[PDB]
């Protein structure tokens, strides 16, 4: 499987324990995804979202700082996980959120770019009111 890294950077009008809490909270998940979620806020915790159109483990939960997570869409090749790392930083009470997806298949980018900067930043932000 040929893979592809992308790099998203987002600021949210919110603190990183909040941001960290709505990645990390099933039903805070639920809400901004309009859809159940299970989600296990542990290392080796799992988590299926959306119909169970996207899945993964947590691989390491620094809370208020970092999330990094095996992260899957259902129709890649199974097995197949991507690993994102997040990274929270605190800037004048808002948080920049630092995105890093490496293993994403490549014909698979732009639908997974489309997922984290328009589903999950926009979502977050339109659900919580967290900026424009
Ligand atoms: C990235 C997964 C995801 O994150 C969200 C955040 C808020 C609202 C919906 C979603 C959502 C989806 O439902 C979804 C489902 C399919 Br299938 C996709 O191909 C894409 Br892309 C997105």
């Amino acid at each position: 499987i040929p893979t592809c890294k992308i790099t998203l950077k987002e600021t949210f009008l919110t603190s990183p324990e909040e941001l960290y809490r709505v990645f990390t909270t099933q039903e805070l998940v639920q809400a901004f995804t309009h859809a159940p979620a299970t989600l296990e806020a542990d290392r080796g915790g799992k988590f299926h979202m959306v119909d169970g159109n996207v899945s993964g483990e947590f691989t390491d939960l620094v809370p208020e700082k970092h999330i990094v997570m095996k992260w899957r869409f259902k129709s890649w090749p199974e097995g197949h996980f991507a690993t994102i790392t997040l990274t929270f930083i605190d800037k004048n009470g808002e948080t920049e959120l630092c995105m890093e997806g490496r293993g994403i298949p490549a014909p698979e980018e732009e639908r997974t770019r489309q997922g984290w900067q328009r589903y999950y930043f926009e979502g977050i932000k339109q659900t919580f009111g967290y900026g424009a």
